[PDB]
């Protein structure tokens, strides 16, 4: 929400509060989602200022605060800064911003996240250039320096972050997007590839130097309609686990696809329908096995911007055979959302 | 404070820097309240749009952020998401909300939780229905569907917790609320049942397969005065620790009173009396021992709504030879309050 | 940013995000500041409160947010809050607040920590007197009652605080500032004592039952021009470690020179050079050994008050043989800040 614009600079402090829950059987162990209490909140600042006619400083900063921990030792469990940028706008030379922010390959996989609670499975958060990673410098740029309406393009470098955990660290890495919007229809391509580093080489799941994840998109977006289709493949970067073995690392390759078809209704209600499949080839141990394998019911009434309800139903078709233990069960979520 | 209100919504962002300072004596472990700095600030929305002439939506989430760690690995000791949750409100059908919020028991017990920084002894965070928890469903009702002027009712439904430790879960549970307003006097009667869980059943302190708690408050809040009392027992559900063994679980059963005297001068002083008492009854291995036993005097001094200051003092009568352990030295909390 | 202003009490949140990126060679265990990704933000407010035409009660808090920690295991890192106090201020007789606050001795120490990124060297953090610190009551007083413009004065009591950690712990403690400001010279003088914990009279570097800090501050601040110089000495309070033995504790003696010359344009450009070298003596079975030791070049630009960039470069002269460790190499930042 707005709450300050004044000489030249203006703040939208914007947050919500989301009452989130998972209905699923068993001690939680077998379903999608899982079960039990999910509620969060977030809360965020987005400034930006006018330095002059053509050129504009920004700066963003995002937190996600569980709000299904006790008041006990688990009570930050969860909890995190999702974004941390700032950056300058130039007329239509192009934008660059550095910190905490979205990889460029979910320029192409964000078409797909878009349901109303699940959805977006290989948008990894810290996985290279899938979802919010720290230290990327993004260069981005509309309208092909103003000459082609429509025609965007991205380029972004990854830093090496040489975490704790192989799952989350990173090495230097180059990625990339290119995308053309024209009468709701839009279509994009991403591309990126970074180093691996020693500890992710390290673990038993997983051999190559180098990892890649590139993405496809296309969309129809209009006359109150969504439908969105993302086609990808990643080399070393889907994070995954062997929960029998217990072993843990990247799956040699991955093969994903992701639909999604929704409609507006004017009176607030929004129906959705979506399928998700993702496929890990070449597993050392296994071969060929499904991460992610389901189709989605839902809906979302929105009482207006502010508030909101949904109903997020996964129907899925990972088996009970599953070779890594992915969970096999179905999952309903229900939430009630206040946002600002 | 409200910092935003356009187009039907409504925000208000409110907080305080509380800078608290504890004077007992020792080496801290034997005092009512402990010693040395306890400096805190809060951080919140809460947030309300009106949907239509009989519907609006509303959330709320509140952090704590203590003021009395190092910026070492101590930084985060007793932080936490005190209140996360969203509804709706519908015309004087009721309202309904989800998320980490206090539980019906504390419908009860708020009339005696008015000290300046002691006092609510009873209400115990992450403890089924007395104080904030997360998971519950609570549905509230104003004056009898709009038929009976001050006379409200809820009811709240605790999902079940299975969390890492003992006192900081709970299981699956009902529980409900009752009250009654006429000129400045109020009577509220709260009653709360759950399941325990596996761990809770497995500490040494404690038996039986649901946990209990009910409380009773009577009141009189008119003409500047404040007085309030409360009755109450649990059964399971209060968390005890034997010092001297070093075990823990839950008392077999509480009895429960608390007593407030206040007086609001238009000056800005208000001087507070107060008696509290708890008593386990038997407790494995001790059976009688009283867990909360003092009397309190204080005062507040209000310099208007954003700023005041206070004195706490409270004079202990539990015994040094007290069977759990408990503290027997008094404790002086001296503080200044700045809020927004 | 103010964001609210109403009857009285005038509230401003303020903040910012930084991205920010540090460049040096190796491992990154023998630079002065590191390498990679530094990126972090900030959130607070700071509120007052006009209680009559002489009396104002304030408070303020604020937190920082890393931006360069992964949303696992290690999301917390580095997070804390750096400030949390409230007060009253009336007429010409003083102000007073307690809570976590910046020790007086940062009043002489603020004259050359003003850097775009690195500098302030021996302002540590939880450090006694020296920096940010929980459990101090600050009095302050400025113009001598009202009776000389320009002459200031401060005294602060430090309570214990008995941490976990001896680098983060203290005794009671008391210290004072004085100071003379006169048309952009300002003089400062400032001196603290306290008594150590048994904690950090355990640890093996350090012998001494009272910590002690003093500094001097010399400046002139005006026609665009910001030249400052602060000297000063420490007795057991400057915390050391011995990267060699793996040994920690404070050293005996520190003897500190900070110098700073910045020149601000006015079309943005401030460009920037300092000298900073601290050395401890008599360290136990070291003896004399330098702990920091630089030139620094560096220049901010202002697009205005709510974006700017900066490169802070520090030519390191600690030489590779140190005896403690401390790294040799040098440090280049680099940072685009958005703040509100
Ligand atoms: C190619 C990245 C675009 C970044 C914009 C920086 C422009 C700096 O300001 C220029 C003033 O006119
Ligand atoms: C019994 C719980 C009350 C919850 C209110 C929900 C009403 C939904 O909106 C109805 C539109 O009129
Ligand atoms: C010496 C510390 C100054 C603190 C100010 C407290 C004054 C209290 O209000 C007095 C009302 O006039």
């Amino acid at each position: 929400a707005e709450i300050y614009n004044k000489d030249g600079n203006k703040v939208d402090l914007y947050g919500k509060a989301v009452g989130l829950h998972y209905f699923s059987k068993g001690n939680g162990e077998n379903s999608y989602g899982g079960n039990g209490d999910m509620t969060y909140a977030a809360l965020g600042f987005k400034g930006e200022t006018q330095i002059n006619s053509d050129l504009t400083g920004y700066g963003q900063w995002e937190y996600n605060f569980q709000g299904n921990n006790s008041e006990g030792a688990d009570a930050q469990t969860g909890n995190k800064t999702a974004l941390a940028f700032a950056g300058l706008k130039y007329a239509d030379v192009g934008s660059f911003d550095y910190g905490r922010n979205y990889g460029v390959v979910y320029d192409a996989l964000g078409y797909t996240n878009m349901l109303p609670q699940f959805g977006g499975d290989t948008a990894y958060s810290d996985d290279f250039f899938v979802g919010a990673v720290g230290g990327v410098a993004t260069y981005r740029n509309s309208n092909f320096f103003g000459l082609v309406d429509g025609l965007n393009f991205a380029v972004q470098y990854l830093g090496k972050n040489e975490r704790d955990t192989a799952r989350r660290s990173n090495g230097d890495g180059v990625g990339g997007s290119i995308s053309y919007e024209y009468e709701g229809f839009g279509i994009v391509g991403a591309y990126g590839a970074a180093d691996r580093t020693n500890l992710q080489e390290a673990q038993p799941l997983g051999n190559g130097k180098k990892a890649e994840q590139w993405a496809t998109g296309l969309k129809y977006d209009a006359n109150n309609i969504y439908l969105a289709a993302n086609y990808g493949e990643t080399r070393n970067a889907t994070p995954i686990t062997n929960k029998f073995t217990n072993t843990s690392g990247f799956a040699n390759k991955t093969q994903d696809v992701l639909l999604v078809a929704q409609y507006q209704f004017d009176f607030g209600l929004r129906p959705s329908i979506a399928y998700t499949k993702s496929k890990a080839k070449d597993v050392e141990g296994i071969g060929d096995v499904d991460l992610v394998n389901y189709f989605e019911v839902g809906a979302t009434y929105y009482f207006n911007k502010n508030m909101s309800t949904y109903v997020d139903y996964i129907i899925n078709q990972i088996d009970s055979d599953n070779k890594l233990g992915v969970g096999s069960d179905d999952t309903v979520a229900v939430g009630i959302v206040y946002q600002f």
